[PDB]
């Protein structure tokens, strides 16, 4: 009930952040279907939470809530546990709405993101369209080159996806090099796909 | 009525704050003032709200909010779309009073501002005024140069601005190196005007 | 009571927490049981409190409650007492479980562990034991090393901890350099009774 | 009357911390006597506050709130006013009580202190006492040498002092270096009295 009233709590101070900037309809409407998706009819202060807690507990809560994802990423799947875990510890859950662009192409990336559920579209600046799914990841390739995006990432469908800052990504990845390189491996290929090379690679 | 409640709270524990310091009765009433024309009887905790969004939503929220400035301004009705929304995106509303320095000259800068409604005075240590008003932009000199305010910003009257960070700042120019010249032509000129040069520039 | 309410709006919130994402009935039973030995049926906001008073008085107060471990620990019992209070200004309390994986060898290390309370097992990849108990340290061959732990650490029993971060770690090290040089014989015996040596110690 | 209750709302969560962990009962008067010497009756969330309002109202309150201050040390009586603003603005208010070491000779210092109210002893390892009262400062010379504390400064009555940080003391003394000079020849002639020299003054 708490954590009920907590998210209707907050969705008032947000209808009325709404109102006061008069955020188009479509909007607050869109706003509305991303509450009711990413929280579900509840709220909480997961900070505080988990912040309670300790190494231990935290990691095995992780753990559990990732099971499926991990179960559904090659990457993941194989790899050592310490690296699952140390990887999942810092992933931020997210939400994106259908033809939300996730990535653009040509900008600074600042993050990646893994799929837990939903089709995501890459999209090259020549055009030429690539479905992503369930066990997926992209955003990878301009973490690991400190490039550009090399292309954009847009939402088909509702997406629930779990990111990964740029920081945390190289704290992981300068801990476990091996899944560096596989990260790399996978990332040349993709690029040749798109008619890309980078000696960083 | 949440939000007009919390404006009230709010200025009852500032005005409680000024008496125990024992403020001036004039300032007592620039305080009033100021509260009037920074939150127009409501209080909102942008931080919260904003924070449980996503990129996208954020994105389509500040560029509605700032389509005004965005069309006033000619450095960015003209510039890259993701630009601007990654100009936006770091803003920082503020509102200063009639009289107050803005920038002080001699001095190091810390922040740049985008005029959205209100007029300026741009003074140098010789004399010599020049107003500035919606759509301008003010304070990036010293950015650019990481030199010194080359010369004071007094509010003439009520000003509704948008204020970048030093970080920021270098943090979008560094990924728009070409707005970064942009902002380089005006600023020799700007000093031209007041008989300086700057090689960095 | 206050502190007590606030003890059990907490666990509320957590227990709903775990609820929403479904975490297991031994599990709910471990946090159940975390919070009792942790927290005792008291909650509070030490961050909020001890900011409100000042160096003196935070120092004496670590100081009183920090009694016992530092009478118990060979390197604090001798030290300089401003180096056992720049230290225990830093500590945190924590408090593992029986069977938990405190640390995990092979990964790099961002703490160091005191003991108050409690024994734990040192293992090694090639199986050996070591018990470790009230009055001893571990985890702070890797912090002085800067390279990986050298083995993993198991909660024996319930374990009432002070953890100290790598920065603060490094922080009261510089400045104290001969306890530093006291960490070292200690870990160098360490290493070498676990056949490893290590030209950095 | 709500910041009053703050107050007594604040101190009740500090009592009950107090009695958890058992401080001796001397300690616990101690802390009585600091909040009412500290906040007097009244608690306020002066971050928040302040937070709310611009660069002009906070640089106008923080300098009506410290004119005697300013009005009581040579060395801002004469200053930039600009500088004064530029100190002031990162000032921290503290009181300390009777007894209380400050600072602690040979000890790596993090911040210097300004005298507006009370009395203090300037104590050396060889003995010597020297006493410094409103409108001077002390613990500068560590933060210009990047050394030790050069000698012990214990409260003799209760002191209301201001506080800089390391690194607020560097940003402002960059921006000016002449008031840096002047901090140097003062502790050049300070350390020469008690017996001492450093070419890095
Ligand atoms: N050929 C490809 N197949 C699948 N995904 C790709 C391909 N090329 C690029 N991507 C993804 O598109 C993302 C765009 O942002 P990044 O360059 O960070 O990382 C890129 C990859 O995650
Ligand atoms: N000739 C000018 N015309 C308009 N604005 C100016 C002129 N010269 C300086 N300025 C502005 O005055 C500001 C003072 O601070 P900055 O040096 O950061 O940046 C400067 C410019 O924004
Ligand atoms: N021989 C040993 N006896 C007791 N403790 C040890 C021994 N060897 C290693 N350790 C501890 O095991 C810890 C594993 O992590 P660290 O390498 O950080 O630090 C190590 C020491 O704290
Ligand atoms: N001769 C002196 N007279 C007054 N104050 C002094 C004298 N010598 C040292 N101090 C102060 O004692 C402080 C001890 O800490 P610091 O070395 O940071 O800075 C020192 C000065 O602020």
């Amino acid at each position: 009930d708490s954590s009920r009233r907590q998210y209707q709590e907050k969705y008032k101070q947000v209808e009325q952040y709404m109102s006061f900037h008069k955020l188009p309809a479509d909007f607050r409407q869109k706003i509305h279907d991303y509450y009711e998706h990413r929280y579900q009819g509840k709220m909480f202060d997961e900070d505080s939470i988990l912040g309670e807690l300790n190494g231990p507990l935290r990691e095995e809560i992780v753990n559990f809530n990732c099971r499926k994802l991990v179960a559904s990423m090659p990457l993941f799947a194989n790899a050592d546990p310490n690296f699952v875990t140390a990887m999942l510890t810092k992933l931020k859950f997210e939400v994106f709405q259908p033809g939300d662009y996730i990535i653009r192409e040509g900008t600074i990336g600042k993050k990646m993101y893994f799929i837990q559920h939903g089709v995501v579209s890459v999209l090259t600046k020549g055009n030429k369209e690539m479905k992503l799914s369930d066990g997926s990841y992209f955003g990878e390739i301009c973490l690991l080159t400190r490039g550009r995006r090399t292309a954009s990432v847009r939402a088909d469908t509702y997406c629930r996806l779990y990111s990964l800052s740029v920081d945390n990504f190289n704290e992981v990845l300068e801990e476990y090099p091996m899944m560096r390189r596989a990260f790399e491996t996978v990332a040349i290929d993709r690029l040749d796909r798109i008619g890309k090379k980078n000696s960083i690679l």
